[PDB]
């Protein structure tokens, strides 16, 4: 076996210099980052995206250094907002939530829209917010005009 051996690659799904979102595995949120190097472990195998290690710098956390990511924790940078009128229960989107202080600005989490209400006085959005392998149901989402479409690589 050769999990310890790696080489650079230019044939990862994401490329050096690409602006991406990268997911912190300790707290489950996505952050703006840039890919600075792409390596691939196990040179004995045919090239697999599962073997790619992305080396990223988080835009707002330079003190974290060059962080290594599994391919599942990198995706193209979110760029398109799904406006209020287009949001629907069941959509999985990236949105801003603060689990510790839910009235405040927080971090960017993936979330499944769970309830959408329009009353005479407010637009109310609720979502099941993903943290790692688990989710918090029915979080009230403050930032209803900044919900992002997730860029999926496809298959
Ligand atoms: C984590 C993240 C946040 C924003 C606002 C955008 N546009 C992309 N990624």
């Amino acid at each position: 076996s050769d999990e310890d051996m790696w080489d650079e690659t230019e044939l990862g799904l994401y490329k050096v210099n690409e602006y991406v979102d990268a997911r912190d595995t300790n707290m489950g949120a996505w952050f703006e980052a840039q890919v600075v190097r792409v390596t691939r472990k196990a040179p004995s195998r045919p090239a697999l995206e599962e073997d790619v290690i992305y080396h990223v710098k988080y835009d707002d956390y330079p003190e974290n250094g060059v962080v290594q990511m599994n391919s599942r924790d990198v995706r193209a940078r979110a760029r398109t907002i799904i406006k209020w009128q287009d949001l629907e229960v069941g959509q999985v989107v990236m949105l801003n939530y603060n689990p510790d202080n839910p009235k405040e600005r927080g971090f960017w989490y993936d979330a499944e829209i769970s309830r959408k209400r329009e009353t005479r006085t407010a637009r109310e959005l609720y979502a099941n917010v993903v943290l790692g392998d688990d989710s918090l149901n029915d979080c009230r989402i403050i930032f209803v005009d900044e919900v992002f479409k997730i860029e999926r690589p496809g298959e």
